[PDB]
């Protein structure tokens, strides 16, 4: 309620206002062509939401009574996963038209070198969750819901798992004052983010093989930090 609130305000104060959109990138019709470009331009994407992803998690109530520790683990084990959420709910996948948290807006052809084939599922996904209609509250609190959840190596995991029941609580009455069915649809986009953003990892495990270019320290630290072997 004022939670609902809190979260609304943190995910709208994280992104592009409509006005704020750069198309001055964009392309419509992409002409015929990885080279170092590509793969720098995936980095600086994905590195372009690092600070924007911190800022919005620390606005979330209760987030920075978390251990530093464990604020710092969440926000690592989630930086994909949410990268992703956040930019399938913003762009328009009926367009292949990818939005990015700068504004900046770039078509589908644009990207994919970079990206890979991780692009066209990232496109799908988006177009599954555009076909929820989910709506902005329902929205700012499952981006919550992605972060705020169980990984190995927490430090108090038992208040993580608290907040997380606080935000899943919020959800539920939201979806009850809008309208159990509805929620589960909305919960289940979770774990098919997940499993998404191993697509991710296996993307930069192909890159830093590759080795064209490599990943900034932050990216770099997030994959070595979240891989479990």
């Amino acid at each position: 309620a004022n939670l609902l609130t809190s979260l609304v305000r943190a995910h709208l104060d994280s992104g592009p206002s409509t006005a704020k959109l750069d198309y001055s990138k964009f392309q419509e019709l992409v002409l015929p062509h990885e080279d170092a470009g590509d793969v720098q331009q995936f980095y600086d994407l994905l590195s372009g939401s690092l600070e924007v992803i911190r800022k919005w998690a620390e606005k979330i109530p209760g987030f920075a009574e978390l251990s530093p520790a464990d604020q710092d683990l969440l926000l690592e084990s989630a930086f994909l996963e949410l990268f992703i959420w956040r930019l399938a709910y913003r762009s328009k996948p009926g367009e292949g038209k990818l939005i990015f948290c700068s504004g900046l807006v770039l078509h589908r052809l644009q990207c994919a070198r970079g990206f890979g084939d991780w692009i066209d599922s990232i496109l799908a996904f988006s177009r599954s969750l555009h076909s929820l209609l989910v709506d902005v509250p329902a929205f700012a609190c499952l981006s919550a819901l992605v972060l705020i959840t169980d990984r190995h190596g927490l430090q108090e995991p038992r208040r993580v798992e608290e907040l997380q029941n606080r935000i899943a609580s919020c959800l539920k009455e939201h979806v009850a004052a809008v309208a159990a069915s509805c929620l589960s649809r909305l919960l289940g986009k979770l774990p098919e983010l997940r499993t998404l953003c191993t697509q991710g990892l296996q993307r930069i495990f192909y890159l830093k093989l590759e080795d064209l270019v490599p990943p900034p320290p932050i990216i770099d630290k997030i994959f070595m930090d979240t891989l479990p072997f």
